[PDB]
């Protein structure tokens, strides 16, 4: 009896938020205009998944809440309420499926036959296709109308075990199984030849595309398997009899559980991976040299001071590749000058490397540790002198730079420029220690 109060409580706290969650998603995708063709498409298919879980929130659960409620009381939804309420939860589950199959095709399509794609595929004939999609879904449900039936009051089948197994057994293998299986094979084939691809506006749209057709496919039967498995069972099957009484209710529960969190769990997983491909983005255009890239990601508002697995920020990458421009503009938006890496690496480490000399500067004049020392007790000028970039010794030298320091292997940069060869650097090191000397005295 205390369950009951329970599972009233979380039954229309499901109906609240499942209902304004679904309605606000299919509100928002609506006013949603993108530039790119299949971000576009991808949302209209991601509309009616939203529809398809509003409506079995409205019509079925209110239903089911009063069949829980109310156990072995009359069926008080008479003979048409009946009919209606298979009718409808057998016209969502196939709605689902042609919507998972038809994305999945069109975002196939899109990867793997672009130019068959282009003279194929429009958000006008994505938009009149949905329609079909809705249209085959009630076709496909009117059999569930003759099937269903009310007697003594029970809303119980009105035809024969075997035409029931039937139409159970063709539900199960086109409303579930089938789409699995395609949208797994297509959405495979596809994903394969996109990381292929990456080895330019519409190759985004494709690397979201499939990121949300992997999140609804996964969403897909974690919701639908145990509710089709349990449909399964009834086809062709005690003291754990009341042990398998508790899956019934289970696979219930999750079909609307699912439909009421999809949409505080999509909006709240998106919010992560559109940032995520932001910070991506800016690292690929930090490193690649695309200056152009770096201004828009920093305006829509991308982390100036994001990081690798290495530990490798923008700046970094941009002072090791030598584009001046974008470490200047790294810098103008606030990058921390002085950020290490897992090494313990700075960027004045990075140019003294590759020897750009004007970064140097820069990040110097940016306020730059100059005598920044990483794990390997390595330094600047050790880099400088061991690459034998005489100029950004100079200039290391003139901003304070220690040239007695020494590193975990016993060695000072004057060592490591006679080491290399570098008989000019060696003898600038050699003057700069003895100047020391006689300020020390
Ligand atoms: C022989 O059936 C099973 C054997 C083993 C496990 C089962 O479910 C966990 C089932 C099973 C499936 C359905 C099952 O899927 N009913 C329906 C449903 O979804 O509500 C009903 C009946 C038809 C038309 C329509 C849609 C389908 C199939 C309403 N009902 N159902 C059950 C039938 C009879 N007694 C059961 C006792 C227990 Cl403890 C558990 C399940 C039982």
């Amino acid at each position: 009896i205390y369950s009951k109060v329970l599972v009233t409580a979380i039954y229309l706290a499901l109906f609240v938020v499942g209902t304004v969650g679904n309605g606000v998603t299919l509100f928002t995708l609506a006013r949603k205009k993108s530039l790119q063709s299949l971000q576009s498409r991808v949302d209209y298919y991601l509309g009616s998944l939203a529809l398809s879980d509003l409506l079995i929130l409205l019509f079925a659960l209110p239903v089911d809440l009063y069949n829980f409620i109310w156990v072995h009381h009359p069926w008080a939804f008479g003979d048409a309420g009946c009919k209606g309420y298979y009718f409808l939860r057998e016209a969502c589950t196939y709605a689902t499926a042609l919507n998972v199959v038809s994305l999945s095709v069109e975002l196939y399509l899109a990867i793997c036959h672009p130019f068959k794609a282009k003279t194929l595929m429009s958000r006008s004939r994505t938009k009149k296709f949905i329609s079909a999609i809705w249209l085959a879904s009630a076709l496909l449900a009117i059999p569930m109308l003759f099937t269903m039936g009310l007697q003594n009051l029970v809303c119980t089948p009105i035809v024969d075990t075997a035409t029931l197994r039937v139409v159970i057994q063709l539900n199960t293998f086109m409303s579930f199984l089938f789409p699995m299986l395609v949208a797994s094979i297509l959405n495979t084939v596809a994903a394969r030849r996109l990381t292929v691809m990456v080895h330019p506006g519409r190759v985004q749209a494709l690397r979201r595309g499939v990121l949300v057709l992997r999140a609804v496919v996964i969403a897909f039967v974690v919701c639908w398997l145990p509710y089709h498995v349990r449909r399964l069972m009834f086809v062709y099957i005690t003291a754990l009899f009341d042990f398998y009484h508790y899956f019934y209710m289970l696979s219930n529960a999750l079909v609307y559980v699912s439909a009421a969190i999809n949409p505080i769990l999509y909006n709240l997983a998106e919010d992560l991976v559109e940032d995520w491909e932001k910070a991506r983005k800016l690292l690929e255009a930090a490193r690649k040299g695309q200056d152009d890239e770096v201004r828009i990601l920093l305006a829509n508002g991308a982390d100036v001071n994001t990081a690798d697995e290495t530990g490798f920020t923008p700046l970094h990458l941009a002072a090791w590749e030598g584009h001046l421009g974008i470490v200047e503009v790294l810098l103008k938006n606030g990058a921390d000058v002085n950020a290490n890496d897992e090494r313990g690496h700075t960027p004045l480490h990075l140019a003294a490397y590759t020897g750009h000399l004007e970064i140097v500067e820069v990040l110097l004049k940016n306020g730059a540790g100059v005598n920044a020392t990483d794990v390997i007790g390595t330094a600047p000028l050790h880099l400088a002198a061991m690459w034998g970039h005489l100029e950004i010794v100079e200039v290391l030298l003139k901003n304070g730079a220690d040239v007695n320091a020494q590193d975990k292997f016993g060695k000072t940069p004057f060592d490591l420029a006679i080491d290399n060869g570098n008989e000019d650097i060696a003898e600038v090191l050699q003057k700069a220690a003895t100047r020391e000397l006689e300020v020390l005295f």
